[PDB]
């Protein structure tokens, strides 16, 4: 596809909405939107394996890794009013092939993702299936 | 994909769980589950072309058909309490290239599709995206 879509529900004040766009067969994959009602700071940005809502964001599975995985989008940012502004460009995922993460769920998480720099991401707040969008 | 599944709901009582499987890449696909909440008789059931939930089923766009439509998967028939035990084969839509309704919507209809054949299928109660499943 070209244009998809996901928008994030759960069980709490966090939702939002993230547009993703692909014009390129293998090109990158632009993704931006907003998500509102999170603890301020970074929090992990994951596509995960299954467009399973049965159990809401719990059936989700794992991350997407076709075989950081292919799904890990790494974080996104939350101002002190709880509000991430995201804007981002992706070259590993894509919304056709092998890589796409079409019909997959996108998840935003209670904790960021330390990305293997802890030096030394929690619950799954809000998900969404992907769909293909106008 | 091989194995898909959508979450049908809705504003009104309407609600179900389908699951879709197709074993060969170009096979039939196999559609089953169970749907409550509908009035005893025949209800259409199509993929619509668009994963698009922002604005409920009404973002969901018209019948899936590149080139009945491709999304057209007959009628599902609710029994006198109201409950469809859908059973469905398939061999137009697939779960993976042109014809693949992943990422797209499947929709419960108000009325019946008279198939072509009405002598001379109404709002959507109910609706989900379709996403890949274990
Ligand atoms: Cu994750
Ligand atoms: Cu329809």
């Amino acid at each position: 596809a070209t244009k998809a879509v996901a928008v994030l529900k759960g069980d709490g004040p966090v939702q939002g909405i993230i547009n993703f766009e692909q014009k390129e067969s293998n090109g990158p994959v632009k993704v931006w939107g907003s998500i509102k009602g999170l603890t301020e700071g970074l929090h992990g940005f994951h596509v995960h394996e299954f467009g399973d809502n049965t159990a809401g964001c719990t059936s989700a599975g794992p991350h997407f890794n076709p075989l950081r995985s292919v799904g890990s989008l790494g974080n996104v940012t939350a101002d002190k009013d709880g509000v991430a502004d995201v804007s981002i460009e992706d070259s590993v995922i894509s919304l056709s092939g092998d890589h796409s993460i079409i019909g997959r769920t996108l998840v935003v998480h209670e904790k960021a993702d330390d990305l293997g720099k802890g030096g030394n991401a929690g619950s799954r707040l809000a998900c969404g299936v992907i769909g293909i969008a106008q």
